[PDB]
């Protein structure tokens, strides 16, 4: 609603994920075991609908926004929610994927998040995860503000971005993803402010 | 053609909702050389600078034709009746789009030398293009959306039938070659790229 008005290519990004990414990157098969990090009611219904016969693990920021996600997924078969925040998920199960979009500019110490992410998957496991960065806020400021988004939001992240999120630059996300022991990072997408990456471990 | 470029509608949306907005004022942009340009362009241009002259160019007669009837009412047009390396004349812009041309450029190098000194000191281009890049992931978007499987296995088995490969990075060092000062890419998604540029 809001947030495709704030992100360039939301809608771009996921399409590109479910109708090529994964087609490519992984066999139905061997998918197990996929963990979703702070995803949206439309990624957990596609990723259900594509591998139905895995179990996708759900882990939300807040109980409040589980809650939201589980009411809207309320019919789905595949689903498991963990009822903490990822910081304090500690369990043996080894995933061979994981989806973690516009997640890492609200995560508030990225670098152990993504070492947890990096031993929580298989041995060649697959990462996807994106960003909201701190490039061209200027051009996304006049594109946020084209597609209706809230004026006093757009100034208060294009004037002090810090209060409102982690200053990511595509580099040193790059770098912590490199430092927690990525194998292949590939970047898919980069519109104005935003980046897509495609990580095997 | 949405069928197979990712991003197509929002690189235009970028240009004309931010871009433009942030690089140009109105008031300075007296002539303006478009590319190859679709009608969607083409009236964005005209809406956002009533007061500028619009030259259009086109690779052929047949598409300089489809371009005419599509704009038939707007009044701030010029048509040029050649391809745009026969195009001789002083006239200096202050912006140029060229989007999704130059993998259909037969000489792109002298091309954009064209372009560079057809624009004004600090003029503005914006340059869009299909790449090399990413072709697998292309490939299963392009398929996903509908786009016809042989076109799809042709530019992805044998792109050169098809049009230039180009690299980003050629295309790069092809603008830098032609003299530009400054080149910042703004959009680059699987196999497309777009560079906001400066002379």
């Amino acid at each position: 609603e809001d947030i495709r008005k704030k992100v360039p290519a939301y809608d771009l990004m996921l399409e590109i994920i479910f109708n090529s990414i994964l087609k490519i990157e992984t066999d139905i098969s061997q998918i197990k075991n996929i963990l979703s990090i702070g995803g949206q009611s439309f990624e957990v219904k596609n990723l259900s609908k594509i591998y139905n016969n895995s179990k996708i693990t759900i882990i939300e920021p807040s109980e409040i926004m589980l809650n939201i996600v589980k009411n809207e997924c309320k019919n789905l078969k595949n689903l498991e929610y963990i009822y903490d925040k990822f910081e304090n998920y500690k369990d043996n199960k080894n995933f061979e994927l994981c989806l973690c979009l516009l997640v890492l500019q609200f995560i508030e110490e990225p670098q152990s998040f993504l070492e947890k992410i990096y031993n929580s998957l298989d041995s060649n496991g697959l990462l996807i995860i994106s960003i909201f960065s701190n490039k061209q806020l200027t051009y996304w400021k006049e594109f946020a503000l084209s597609r209706g988004a809230k004026k006093e939001q757009v100034e208060k992240t294009f004037n002090n971005q810090s209060e409102v999120m982690n200053i990511l630059s595509p580099e040193y996300v790059e770098g912590l993803l490199k430092e927690s022991g990525f194998s292949k990072i590939e970047r898919i997408c980069e519109v104005l402010s935003t980046d897509m990456w495609v990580v095997r471990k």
